């Protein structure tokens, strides 16, 4: 599924990820945005033979189980497929462990290099939520 940017800041609200350890809708939306834009099923791999999953990018090195990441964790206790759903329910229930990890919205490398310190409400501007 791929989402309007109005679409994915509603049904962020809805799973509880609006103002999340401090991160407002905008960033999230804009997190979304730049790793995957808005596509569900976007998958890429790493050249450490890692693969990340859905709307937000999850990485297979820690965090779900793909089956092929040698040495890796499922943090979220899930297949890595459960992250490229319509529903959005796996990825940000996981989004929810990684953005608790320590680190904050620093975990998405996208996140820090092109949404951190910017105006991250425009993602959000207009939409009724
Ligand atoms: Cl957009
Ligand atoms: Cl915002
Ligand atoms: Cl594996
Ligand atoms: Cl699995
Ligand atoms: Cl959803
Ligand atoms: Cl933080
Ligand atoms: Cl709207």
């Amino acid at each position: 599924k791929v989402f309007g940017r109005c679409e994915l800041a509603a049904a962020m609200k809805r799973h509880g990820l609006d103002n999340y350890r401090g991160y407002s809708l905008g960033n999230w939306v804009c997190a979304a945005k730049f790793e995957s834009n808005f596509n569900t099923q976007a998958t890429n791999r790493n050249t450490d033979g890692s693969t990340d999953y859905g709307i937000l990018q999850i990485n297979s090195r820690w965090w779900c189980n793909d089956g092929r990441t040698p040495g890796s964790r499922n943090l979220c206790n899930i297949p890595c497929s459960a992250l490229l759903s319509s529903d959005i329910t796996a990825s940000v229930n996981c989004a929810k462990k990684i953005v608790s990890d320590g680190n904050g919205m620093n975990a998405w490398v996208a996140w820090r290099n092109r949404c951190k310190g910017t105006d991250v409400q425009a993602w959000i501007r207009g939409c009724r939520l």
